[PDB]
């Protein structure tokens, strides 16, 4: 009768440092949306929608008001952001579309941020700490130029301020049994910012707040 998705899947993960100097995790709850999780086969193109659905699930960790992919595409058509025929298409979306859909469906507020080429998080480290500390939600990372949408759920750093971010990857295909399975395979996990955000690429972020 109901869509049974996994909740708060990062819980139980070890800190990626021996002695973290700073650590901030999101508050509130979210669900793990991923390829095909609702029966629609969006492999290869749907991951931006899946990350967006995760954002929509926060902070209640509830699926009941989270739109499906067709409804998301239909909203973009209705708003004039995409041409007729977009609904039913296999077109990808990113942070720009996500921010528009958040507003349309009354989801958390979605604030855009562009990261150009540069070191680390390009100066946005402090914003990310403050964001999570002040009740911020999952941060979408667009899938442009790497073909992988991701959500950011936390941030920490070691003694030398090498930063790690807690990443949620929506590319799982199948039915994940539990959060331990996701953690063991790295579908959710801490990663060094240097590896998540290639210094020679651009990234878009969409911060969620409520």
């Amino acid at each position: 009768s109901t869509l049974e998705l996994l909740k708060d899947v990062h819980l139980g993960l070890p800190v990626p440092c021996h002695d973290p100097a700073r650590l901030a995790l999101l508050s509130g709850h979210y669900l793990y949306y991923h390829y095909g999780c609702d029966g629609l086969d969006d492999r290869g193109w749907g991951c931006g929608y899946r990350t967006l659905q995760t954002l929509c699930s926060w902070p209640g960790g509830q699926s009941s008001g989270v739109p499906g992919l067709p409804a998301l595409q239909g909203a973009l058509e209705a708003m004039g952001d995409k041409p007729p025929g977009f609904r039913g298409s296999r077109n990808w979306i990113g942070c720009v579309e996500a921010s528009l859909c958040l507003e349309h469906f009354g989801g958390p507020q979605g604030r855009l941020c562009h990261l150009p080429r540069g070191v680390g998080l390009r100066g946005e480290e402090e914003r990310l700490y403050s964001h999570f500390t002040t009740g911020g939600g999952p941060v979408m990372v667009g899938g442009d130029a790497d073909a992988q949408s991701k959500a950011l759920l936390g941030i920490c750093e070691g003694p030398g301020s090498e930063v790690y971010v807690l990443i949620l990857d929506p590319h799982y295909w199948g039915t994940p049994k539990n959060r331990c399975e996701l953690q063991a395979a790295g579908w959710v996990g801490w990663q060094k910012v240097k590896s998540v955000f290639d210094s020679n690429s651009f990234y878009n972020l969409c911060f969620t707040r409520l």
